[PDB]
DNA sequence: AATAGGAGAAGTAGGG
DNA sequence: TCCCTACTTCTCCTA
């Protein structure tokens, strides 16, 4: 499989999806999401796992959440803005 | 009212 | 026979 963080910086690297996700500062690794146009980036991301249910923002967040203990993925006190390691950059 | 944010609980997929 | 990993799904509260 693919883990939740490699598709998203899949994404990013590719210039896939540039009206649901963008970077903030390459360097700093930080990205956002579209307020109006996430959940379509949202459905793809289910629709390539194969999950049962229709992959929503709030479910892909809550997963995005969990980043915050190992650090691949951390939350940004800004809008819908993460940020992702130096590590996962490398 | 809208939107974002958060998380415990219990579950699935895949691998060992 | 069971556990680990990596989310997934649902529900409820919160800013």
């Amino acid at each position: 499989k693919i883990r939740l963080y490699q598709f998203l910086l899949d994404l990013l690297r590719s210039g896939d999806m540039k009206d649901s996700i963008w970077w903030v500062d390459k360097d700093k690794g930080t990205f956002q999401f579209s307020s109006k146009h996430k959940e379509a980036l949202a459905h793809r991301w289910g629709i390539q796992k194969g999950n049962r249910k229709k992959m929503t923002y709030q479910k892909m967040a809550r997963a995005l959440r969990n980043y915050g203990k190992t650090g691949e993925v951390k939350k940004v006190k800004k809008k819908l803005t993460y940020q992702f390691s130096g590590e996962v950059l490398g």
